[PDB]
């Protein structure tokens, strides 16, 4: 309907596209809570597996949040999708799950880079400079951490190895 | 497949209805999400009010994380499902976002009731115990929050004052 | 004359554009100043608007003089011109002036957008990344409570309702 | 219009020279402004200076705004003029924007002066005090500083001697 | 060989001009030490001369390792190559030494310059706002300080006068 | 030229003896610099490998600047060559870096023993004492160290048990 009396240099597609990446977070923060709790199971029983992707759903939620504050902050509407279910119930193991994490981020991060990638095409540093701030180095470090477990993991001998998972659960993760 | 080994007078029904009642509550945080961010709004702009469906929308992800726990320990297995968007995209007013958090906590609240009637016919204390004591009395002294403040909104004028949802803003919610 | 011994890839046009951008930030500063005094007067009375509004004033006079600091750190030549006194000399009424604010705003940050515009078509990342850092999310934030203030104002009754503005000064601003 | 509810033995003629006064303090602030950051160029380099003309140009703006508390306290009403930018851009080196200082101040002082004989001819006492508490002596201490440093600036040598200059800079203002 | 797990949009020519800007700060590094010592020698004796440069040679040091972690966070693969020796042994007075700092800080904006086009062209954000977060006003930082260092130098009588190199060494590096 | 008024009993060719042992220890500093870097990918990922390469790194910087210190010190005039870049960019793994560290610090050690020769050689009791004092325990130290650790990622399984480097990364250097 009428703009937003706060509206300023926000092209239409770039408040839809803080909309899906808004959709995105929230599912990211559902996948590692799915995880999370894969490792608080009987027979996994990984319990700083369960933390570390516990705490990684709790930041999901505020990288949406904080889109959520920026959508308002420019004068945007936002507009809530289904979060859908993550593809796996069963996540198999440390490595497997660490994987998934990796393969997860990568996609948020190419997201956010296609974000980026509108922002500069409609002219809205603000815009650019907000993605800059606070996603894409975040997630460049969230991706090289998760490499670096993935590496280790399989080093060890993961997933064989219930010893090498549950010794990366106390040194690395504890 | 084969039985937990911890799993001990635990219903597949009771299971399942833990996992149905899981949804909802990540459903309820997400209604209180949405809630929240509507106040945050430049054209609507009462912070408080966004707080105090922020932090209820934290709240609920932790009674849906709890749920999990329960499951986990009960030697059930979490199945999850996509989490709902809320019915609304624009809650209209203080007063009728309150009086819909009060109709979604009355709908959580006859889910947990009903929950508790399983867990009775089944004749499973523990879980009956688990219900009362994290759950039952939460919702009613959660319906009675949000009765009270309908009521106060109401009697102040609302929702045609904009006056009045400003001052029930700072003096209860501030 | 002859060159900084500093200057590198900064081009006469973005020295210029600083320059420009200097005497906004110093009127921004002399448009708040002239508002704080308003409700300052006997028949206004409105004391936390005017504390409000010199807070803005001494902030835009911080934004003039690190552009100040840039234009030297980068090897241009600072070159002032008279600080127009503000359009109005009476504000009429505290959403009025909140109004007109978000007016000066939004000019302020269109200006800051045709710098940044500017900068960029120099290939001028330094000059970039300054307003980007400095300028335009403070100019976001800004516009937003401004925003959300003028919304308060008119929801509670204002300009009619003196009493509106006097508990929004208390409350809000206060 | 109709006379202020508080004002009392304040006469116009008084009113239109606090405005006037106003409007010199203002202005007296700008061109501290422009000495300070002419110090903070790489091609002078007089950091104390450049901190010695900006702790100037603040001090100038309360003295601004105490007159215009002033006209409100007395029932008058604040006109405001353009602020003119200072006649130099360049100010030669640290002795010559001393002495321009000495001579701007002892114009301040000879329009206070002007002042306080309008307030004694319309029999204001209040106005008197004022301008004599806040006002007068200020002046006079602040002509006397500057009298001392052109003193010393001499004395040592300047404009000629950049080594004079730098010593003064580190030992009188550091 | 195959592809770093963690690599995503992340072009080859950003890799190898990462590569050639750890040498070149490397290189800066280098020089600063050599200019330091320069500043010990029982014939040349400024000791905080000495001290400025070494601290400079240790921040370049710092550059370097960042790019180095850089470059892993980003899945390249870091290649090393000879870090040159100084043009210069003797730097001949305190003037000449801050004037070849000058030169060397200008060429390695330079090169971050066309490391931040190349990026630009590679559409690689992460990377530009790497570039501009830790590299670029640092840079503008230092060119403004050498000049200033410069211009004090030169107007105090360096570098004939031994006298002014030696209390310049004691007020503004000491 | 024209000898340095400290110098005394301080032989030529211990002088060039020096300027060479410091080239070695800005090597050995590299070398460790490029280790350091090969544990922080994302395909190796020993983190604590790469920190205690890193000060291993930082410790030879030291070494060199004392050696600088020492040649001024003595009236000697220091000349800087190229710092080579490692033998390798790949380091292999774990025990092998060791082992490629022991090597270094056995080869730096016979550079310091040389020059300790020729210093007895030439009758100088200063640099025979400096050298004691500061390089050669230091050396012996690191040596068995190096051996130690060595030893160590051996008797463990090392390199073929990623799991050994892994532990001993944990236990030995965490
Ligand atoms: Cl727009
Ligand atoms: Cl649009
Ligand atoms: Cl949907
Ligand atoms: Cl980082
Ligand atoms: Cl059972
Ligand atoms: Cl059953
Ligand atoms: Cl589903
Ligand atoms: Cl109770
Ligand atoms: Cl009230
Ligand atoms: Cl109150
Ligand atoms: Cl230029
Ligand atoms: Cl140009
Ligand atoms: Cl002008
Ligand atoms: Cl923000
Ligand atoms: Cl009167
Ligand atoms: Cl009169
Ligand atoms: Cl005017
Ligand atoms: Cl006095
Ligand atoms: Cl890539
Ligand atoms: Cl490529
Ligand atoms: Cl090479
Ligand atoms: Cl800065
Ligand atoms: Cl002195
Ligand atoms: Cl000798
Ligand atoms: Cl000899
Ligand atoms: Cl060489
Ligand atoms: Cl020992
Ligand atoms: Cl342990
Ligand atoms: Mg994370
Ligand atoms: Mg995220
Ligand atoms: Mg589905
Ligand atoms: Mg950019
Ligand atoms: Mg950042
Ligand atoms: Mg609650
Ligand atoms: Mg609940
Ligand atoms: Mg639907
Ligand atoms: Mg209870
Ligand atoms: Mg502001
Ligand atoms: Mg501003
Ligand atoms: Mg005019
Ligand atoms: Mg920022
Ligand atoms: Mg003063
Ligand atoms: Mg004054
Ligand atoms: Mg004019
Ligand atoms: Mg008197
Ligand atoms: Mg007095
Ligand atoms: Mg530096
Ligand atoms: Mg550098
Ligand atoms: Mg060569
Ligand atoms: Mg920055
Ligand atoms: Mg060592
Ligand atoms: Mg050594
Ligand atoms: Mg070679
Ligand atoms: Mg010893």
């Amino acid at each position: 309907a009428s703009t937003s009396q706060v509206r300023q240099n926000y092209h239409q597609d770039s408040e839809a596209a803080i909309n899906r990446q808004i959709n995105l977070e929230l599912y990211a923060s559902y996948v590692y809570l799915s995880m999370s709790y894969y490792f608080d199971r009987d027979d996994v029983a990984l319990k700083n597996f369960a933390k570390y992707f516990l705490h990684q759903s709790h930041e999901e939620r505020e990288h949406a949040e904080k889109l959520m504050k920026l959508q308002n902050q420019r004068g945007g509407r936002i507009f809530l999708q289904d979060i859908k279910k993550p593809d796996c119930d069963d996540w198999e193991s440390g490595l497997n799950a660490m994987e998934c994490a990796l393969h997860l981020e990568k996609n948020v991060n190419q997201s956010l880079l296609e974000l980026h990638k509108l922002a500069t095409d409609k002219n809205d540093p603000h815009l650019c400079d907000f993605i800059e701030t606070h996603y894409l180095n975040e997630q460049v470090k969230a991706i090289k951490e998760l490499g670096d477990h993935v590496t280790n993991l399989r080093k060890m001998g993961a997933p064989e190895s219930g010893l090498a998972e549950y010794l990366f659960d106390k040194h690395t993760l504890g």
